[PDB]
């Protein structure tokens, strides 16, 4: 509580400290308080409130280049997870999309295992204000370049680093370097294709307890994510590219003939995706 | 013009009418004025302003069941077209989308004519507040039923009733009853596919002047529209339906297995589309 103590002492208002001590007023709280709030906590003299407000203004605006406000506004930031009720239609819709997009793969379930259906344990909504704001800023920028259309989609993503993504967001500096379409971030319409990557490329070595890629006990996690494609380049063959083709904001391809197989997408900028839903499940 | 006069006379404030005559205050304008605005025009006495504001409150809220506000606020409604400059990148994006999706058709250009690309004369943004609000309300409804995803796309629409659509909106009561997917409103990713319907089903009789379906002279108009798909049912054969399949919000399919052909979509509720862009063009 020393920062507010110094601030109040510099104004000659140390005699008010008692109030600030009882009301748990820290400097970050104080810089958001006007005449009304200050009157609520017992600062009755107009001169004291005037001095406090003027000092806050001289700090936040007078030294804007030092960014004192950002230093004081780190509280409350971070991710929270909100559990969906299985009886609500949001949970049911997410589950229906998860289940209805399973299919057989070219390999006999070597990477993701053998299964026809999932057992969904829980689905969570990922809430992070800074990452959401970054995503929306990028979405606006892309829409302005694509005749007012973001071309937004919902796609699955499987990664052994789901926790890092949900806490720090998608990052093209951790792209899939060895991917068929180059160093980007990959998403799939089929949930099974993303499930093939839950433990790593080619399924890695399986679940950490069993070293089994087809384990039916160990809990898996997928992300159902908001992805901005904008103008998407249609790619028919493997091509290693570091960034999007000129004039485009993503790449879309299909590694299998027409049928039960759905499309797949690559974005080369981390701010074009947001991990909206975290799904915990088992394969049956 | 007499509504304001009766309203003011009923309050015993007819001596103010001269002011209201010089400032061109009508009842629709008056119902939106508070103490500040009335002070600006010269109603200095507090009592007069109080009486006027209470009269407006008694009319608007007191008789809400009669909806006088709707009667008064009809002015300003309607559609306006904002022309896009060819130098702007929005115009370039729309024209690129128009030009890049031309392709050959099963018929030798019988319905739409023989051409490789268009000559774009102008592109206009359609602005209508009521239709936009209807579309956004429906989009919210669909998003709440599809895990917070509207699945919104931008698709071409051709019709000989473009003016009716832009001034009244899309209407399933004017659906394409004979369409292969039933009585619905049809959109195409290929611009040339929608170009076949600008003069009617199968091209109709052609241009109104020369009655030529391959006319290179008469100006044609297309719509590039925001379409909410929600959970879309993938249809593989021709099946006539009146509404969406249960649990879905639209239908997607394509009659041609060729890779060049893009997808086509059908909606069965007019509020799920909005005609954002009107394109005037010729075939070359
Ligand atoms: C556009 O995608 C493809 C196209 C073609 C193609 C080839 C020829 C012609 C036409 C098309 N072939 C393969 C893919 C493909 O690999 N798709 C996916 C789909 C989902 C995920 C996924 O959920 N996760 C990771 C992931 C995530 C993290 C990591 C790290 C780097 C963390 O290990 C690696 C891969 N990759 C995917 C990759
Ligand atoms: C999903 O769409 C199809 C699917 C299949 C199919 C068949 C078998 C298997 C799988 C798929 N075959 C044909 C169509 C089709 O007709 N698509 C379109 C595409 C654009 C427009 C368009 O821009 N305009 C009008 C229009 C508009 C208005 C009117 C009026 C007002 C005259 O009624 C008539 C037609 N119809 C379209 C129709
Ligand atoms: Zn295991
Ligand atoms: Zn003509």
């Amino acid at each position: 509580d020393f920062s507010i103590t110094q601030f109040v002492r510099n104004l000659g208002l140390e005699h008010l400290m008692d109030i600030f001590e009882r009301e748990q007023i820290t400097l970050d709280v104080l810089v958001e308080m006007g005449h009304k709030e200050l009157k609520e906590i017992g600062i009755n003299a107009y001169g004291h409130r005037h001095k406090l407000i003027k000092g806050v203004e001289r700090l936040i605006s007078g030294q804007q280049g030092l960014n004192p406000y950002l230093t004081l506004n780190t509280s409350g930031s971070g991710t929270i997870l909100i559990d969906l009720s299985p009886d609500d239609k949001e949970f049911q819709s997410v589950e229906e999309e998860m289940q209805s997009t399973v299919r057989e793969h070219r390999d006999g379930g070597h990477a993701g295992g053998i299964f026809n259906r999932y057992n969904i344990l829980k689905i969570q909504k990922v809430c992070n204000k800074k990452l959401w704001e970054r995503y929306t800023h990028r979405r606006k920028e892309v829409s302005e370049e694509n005749h007012n259309h973001a071309n937004e989609r919902m796609l699955f993503h499987g990664s052994p680093f789901v926790n890092a993504i949900i806490h720090k967001g998608f990052d093209e500096r951790h792209a899939y370097i060895g991917g068929m379409f180059g160093a980007g971030i990959y998403f799939a319409e089929n949930s099974s294709k993303s499930n093939q990557y839950v433990y790593g490329i080619g399924g890695g070595t399986g679940c950490p307890v069993h070293k089994d890629r087809s384990c039916y006990i160990c809990h898996r996690q997928l992300l159902f994510c908001r992805v901005t494609l904008g103008k998407s380049f249609l790619q028919f063959s493997a091509m290693k590219m570091a960034h999007s083709p000129p004039g485009h904001h993503s790449v879309t391809g299909r590694p299998s003939v027409n049928g039960l197989a759905l499309a797949e997408y690559v974005i080369y900028r981390g701010e074009q995706a947001y991990p909206e839903y975290l799904i915990t499940y088992q394969i049956m």
